[PDB]
């Protein structure tokens, strides 16, 4: 990994602090503008929706993006959880509670295992069954993010092909002529988060980023890609 | 199966003719300006790269969406054929070459056969093998193309949901906040088409569409246009 001091400026024109971390899968190298805090492992928070989704999937707990989430009744504070959710929409909309009822279904047992197989973060599961991503115990990395997302990518991860194909498609979230990004912001503690990675016609650019949280965010990420040209 | 002749100002407003269909997945209803029109079967042309590409897949020609194809050496009149491709960028640039020598490796043989179970239009594989989608004898509709695309939507075509899955992939053309195209614009040496889908949070609109070709930046434009109309997408 190449340290490159020039991006602080993109956080501190917003008067905030983070990390953004790239990774060219062709030229097979990293980059990040603070080496240290890029490996600083923190609560993967909404990241978590991926690995918990793969699982989830495997375990034939969701059958497929199609199969419905009904809504529970209870009316939370934000607006469009209060609505029958399918894979795809639930990560659109980050609904936390969906989420929630994956991994009670999946059971602390189980999850412990499918944790330990993906080599996420430090795989710790303390905290209650349904929030310890929020909550407890589990840490991981803007590097450790990367090294699961090209797993991921590359269907290396130990589930079905199917699971990650189907993570990889409720990912999508934006696309045109120039690249396809697959990624998802969701709500998140006092660090947030945003991984994925953009598809070139040639290339595949990994990234994860995070920042301490006092709406951009999205925004400071896209403007270290426009400077590496990753895209326009 | 609604008529709405208001469309066909769209076409107008830029001195064409041709036939839009939609299909709204939940309410199972169709929508189209010229009823006869899209009924009318024509060469699939570029759209054939859709089962195609499903066939190639399933029999294990191409193995996966990163597998490479190597430019033969010729040198095509179109810039970005002179590459190698794999699936995803054959789809993008619709790359001719690619999608013959596919229908070469399948063989006349599997080809018919597979046809037959994807009920695909005539079914008629007249022609050479590796040129009969834009030379010569198998024909299809708009309606048909809609009919097709919504087993490949729901997984429901006779082959891998694997294939499926992947083609699906590589159709995607378009993406933001507000849906989801996948589609793929294609060269089409009589006749133009535009077909395949939007996802919309809560539903999804099929469509196909084709239209008179000019002497030669249009499928795409009108499509949308009637989209907007009906309020599908901003």
């Amino acid at each position: 990994w190449q340290e490159n001091k020039s991006w602080n400026a993109h956080f501190t024109e917003h008067k905030s602090q983070g990390v953004v971390v790239l990774w060219n899968e062709n030229k097979q190298q990293g980059f990040t503008n603070n080496l240290k805090r890029a490996n600083q492992a923190f609560l993967p928070a909404s990241t978590f929706k991926i690995p918990n989704s793969l699982i989830a999937l495997d375990l034939g707990v969701v059958k497929d993006e199609h199969q419905v989430f009904k809504w529970d009744g209870q009316t939370r504070d934000i607006a469009t959880w209060n609505r029958d959710h399918n894979l795809i929409t639930a990560m659109k909309y980050s609904v936390v509670p969906v989420y929630q009822e994956f991994a009670r279904q999946i059971g602390e047992a189980r999850m412990s295992k499918m944790l330990h197989a993906f080599d996420y973060g430090n795989e710790d599961i303390s905290g209650n069954v349904d929030s310890f991503w929020l909550d407890g115990g589990i840490r991981i990395s803007a590097t450790e993010q990367i090294s699961f997302l090209r797993k991921l990518y590359h269907n290396k991860l130990h589930v079905s092909e199917r699971s990650q194909r189907i993570v990889k498609q409720a990912m999508l979230t934006e696309a045109n002529g120039d690249y396809i990004i697959r990624a998802k912001t969701g709500y998140d503690t006092k660090i947030g988060w945003w991984v994925g990675w953009v598809e070139l016609d040639d290339n595949v650019w990994f990234f994860a980023m995070n920042m301490d949280m006092p709406g951009l965010r999205q925004a400071i990420t896209k403007e270290v890609l426009k400077q590496e040209k990753i895209i326009p």
